[PDB]
């Protein structure tokens, strides 16, 4: 029994905007938990934001985490962006709102309840549970079932 929580994500997009989908392992308690689910119209960066996401929405307390992925986009939000949108209301230099803002203030919620460590891998040298992750999320993109109701070819 693992003593600290582990999370491995992806996420897959056909086009821009197209069929996306993401794969996330969670290893929580004794348990294995994936998710993968496919969306008919979002973005590649909105399926790696989501894979984060909803591991972390199960965590139902508060919890040590390890969560690894080769996200670029997950990475400089959380490593260059974050800390910044939130001083400025979460807006652009230029007074906007930020782009998938809705998905960044539902991660930032939920990265809040947790002790978080990242992991950033290299895509061509992830452990065998990012691997996994990226052929979920490709599976999924294949047959999306979903709807991604914040996606907008705007703001």
């Amino acid at each position: 029994m693992l003593k600290q929580v582990e999370i491995f994500t992806d996420g897959s997009c056909l086009g821009n905007p197209g069929p996306g989908g993401y794969g996330a392992i969670l290893r929580y308690r004794g348990r294995e938990k994936t998710f993968s689910a496919g969306y008919t119209r979002t973005t590649n960066n909105r399926m790696e934001l989501m894979a984060a996401i909803v591991a972390l929405e199960a965590l139902k307390e508060h919890c040590e985490v390890i969560l690894s992925t080769d996200s670029q986009y997950v990475r400089q939000g959380i490593t260059q962006w974050i800390h910044n949108w939130k001083k400025r209301g979460w807006k652009t230099a230029d007074g906007k709102p930020v782009k998938n803002v809705d998905l960044w203030q539902r991660l930032d919620a939920a990265l809040g309840q947790h002790q978080i460590k990242w992991e950033w891998v290299k895509g061509h040298a992830g452990h065998p549970e990012n691997e996994r992750c990226d052929e979920l999320a490709r599976a999924a993109a294949m047959n999306p079932t979903l709807e991604d109701t914040g996606y907008q070819v705007e703001v």
